[PDB]
């Protein structure tokens, strides 16, 4: 019942033009850190050595599951990086089957291993019976899809499974062969419903039966939800996807009664304005990022033991926050909408 | 939006007979690692240096919040340890006000900081209105209390608040002054209901109005729930609290449809047998301990992508597991009860 400690065995090496084919052959799943060359100062060297140690621990933990880790220097190994498609420094590229999955989240052994374990699972989860259907309906912090097919041999299910591989493990794909589940979901045979994160009502993919290409293109177009949750596994991907250099950031601790009350108002506002293409709200639950809470309180000058919502300038990390006297001074849906209007029409921005 | 890195400033020192009064005076909240003296070999020294570095990072993150960290050598500093009440090696003792809170969970900067942030919050959360009441009802993985009082100046509320301090932050204490909330909860004025983890029906504390002593003694007697969840913040406390050297361990991924279905059966069985004093089940959700999943799969010889339940021999880590062909071969409540009966009456044990 005790956490693993690094055993000193060198399992993570630099992946270069000489060895890369043998590395790909040695491992069923290969995760490659694409990194800039470390600077020569002692601090950057120490930081680089500590980064490699993180991969060594993950490689030890996942050795018996066919996972390997490597490192690609973006300058020294620029040619191999180009052939393999490694373009974003500090991203980890995970090779499973015919897909290349970009990891752009917290660089920690625990978060990396959890991600790899999700990668190793199958990309479609079946739903049969009432309890499994309830488990499906409880998912709201992720975009999700569900389709109804004849059986696992259906050409349309196989297209659906192939599409699921493209977005694995970020967007869970569900399938049912149970006409009673499908009827409850209002899914006609071979229809696919896309449930945007935190939305109650789905969007049916048009022109069924759907091909892999029709599903992929649909998901790409609905990928960005009106309300999306910051998660360690994807925090930098989410944070780097700003809209004109602005994030609306809502802090709410889901388990706290005041956070829940505010989060419920936020969800209701997102649902009523889900079609506004200029509206994108990031919900950060502070309990998921304890090491950042003091930094956020200092940088934004807010008390994160209470709900908050603001506009964040990503370049200078400048901000403006809705004025709430305390945790009990929460805005109504109408007040929150109007405040959002002000941020969108520019009435409320960091540059004033 | 970037994790803090240790800045090299020495904030964590050994706490000994010469300095301990000044350390206690320097910090509003003080967390002391009570540790055995490190061995002289290079590995134990490196491990000891890395452990101190964890505290340094936590101390940096929480410096502006009045938190300090120290280390007490159980041999060199045995006398100070005795005066301060430090008895369990590898535990962190947190001093807040008149209380001493034992931390016996994952030794990591993120988990430590999250715990300290919970310690710093007030020990009673108020409930007013329908949404806050819903937030209270959503809590099930913890024991919880809720009491109805006249107002914050009530002598009975103050006794309740004093009792909450004893168990902070492990057992959340809730209070309401709202007669409409209280009526919905069936709480008479100054009554306190204790909701055991995962139970639907509460137990009312007898002989109200209740004193601090009556509440504390009650909570101590109901502290161990029939079903309890392994959490990083308390994993070793929970794991060290075995019943005759045996844990019943249930693996279920709450978000997975098969895990949910099994977890729902487990909850139903726990509720129907909540008064069996010999029954204690530990639920481990694998998504909370990714770095341990491969180790558990190897040690117990089970596939943790599916639900599992077994009997664990803590000395030799030996085990026996309910035989489930796959994720869809889940037991009914009756089958699970009978299996539990077998483990309790000895019919199923690791020694066979
Ligand atoms: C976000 O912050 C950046 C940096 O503070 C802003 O950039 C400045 O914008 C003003 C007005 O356009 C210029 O006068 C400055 O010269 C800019 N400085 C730099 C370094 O570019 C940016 O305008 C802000 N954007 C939003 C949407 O708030
Ligand atoms: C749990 O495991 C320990 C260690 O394997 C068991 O201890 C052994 O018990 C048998 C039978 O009582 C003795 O013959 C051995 O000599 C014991 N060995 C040691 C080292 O003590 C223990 O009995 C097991 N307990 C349960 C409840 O399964
Ligand atoms: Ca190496
Ligand atoms: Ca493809
Ligand atoms: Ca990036
Ligand atoms: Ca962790
Ligand atoms: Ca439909
Ligand atoms: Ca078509
Ligand atoms: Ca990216
Ligand atoms: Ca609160
Ligand atoms: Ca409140
Ligand atoms: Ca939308
Ligand atoms: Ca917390
Ligand atoms: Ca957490
Ligand atoms: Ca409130
Ligand atoms: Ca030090
Ligand atoms: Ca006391
Ligand atoms: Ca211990
Ligand atoms: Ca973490
Ligand atoms: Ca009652
Ligand atoms: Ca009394
Ligand atoms: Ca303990
Ligand atoms: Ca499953
Ligand atoms: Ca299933
Ligand atoms: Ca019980
Ligand atoms: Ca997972
Ligand atoms: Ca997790
Ligand atoms: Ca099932």
């Amino acid at each position: 019942l005790d956490f693993p400690e690094y055993d000193g065995v060198d399992r993570v090496v630099n992946v270069n033009a000489k060895n890369y084919k043998n590395v790909f052959k040695k491992y069923e799943v290969l995760a490659l850190l694409y990194h800039e060359p470390p600077e020569d100062d002692k601090a950057s060297q120490r930081q680089f050595e500590m980064d490699e140690l993180i991969l060594e621990l993950a490689a030890q933990v996942l050795e018996d599951k066919g996972v390997g880790f490597g490192m690609v220097d973006s300058e020294k190994d620029a040619a191999v990086a180009k052939k393999l498609g490694l373009t974003e420094e500090d991203s980890v590229y995970v090779f499973k089957g015919d897909e290349v999955i970009e990891y752009d989240g917290e660089f920690s052994a625990d978060t990396l291993v959890e991600f790899l374990l999700d990668v190793l699972e199958d990309p479609v989860e079946l739903i049969e019976g009432e309890r499994e259907l309830q488990a499906f309906e409880n998912i709201e912090d992720d975009n999700k899809l569900i389709g109804y097919f004849k059986n696992k041999d259906s050409e349309h299910y196989k297209a659906y499974e192939d599409a699921a591989e493209e977005f694995h493990p970020y967007i869970p794909f569900f399938a049912t062969f149970d006409s009673k589940v499908a009827k409850k979901l209002t899914l006609k045979l071979n229809e696919i419903d896309f449930y945007e994160a935190f939305m109650e009502e789905p969007v049916t993919i048009p022109d069924k039966p759907n091909s892999e290409e029709e599903i992929v293109s649909f998901v790409e177009a609905h990928k960005r939800s009106t309300l999306r949750k910051l998660k360690p596994e994807s925090m930098y991907e989410t944070w780097e996807d700003d809209l004109d250099g602005i994030h609306i950031v809502a802090f709410a601790e889901e388990t706290d009664p005041d956070g829940y009350e505010f989060l419920e108002t936020l969800k209701a506002v997102a649902q009523d304005n889900t079609d506004n293409p200029d509206l994108s709200i990031i919900w950060i639950d502070p309990d998921d990022f304890p090491l950042l809470v003091p930094y956020w309180e200092k940088t934004f000058n807010i008390d994160l033991s209470a709900p908050q919502i603001g506009v964040v300038n990503v370049t200078d990390a400048d901000s403006v926050w809705m004025e709430m006297d305390d945790e009990e001074d929460l805005p109504s849906a109408e007040e929150l909408e109007d405040w959002l209007e002000d941020v969108l029409e520019g009435e409320i921005n960091t540059e004033d």
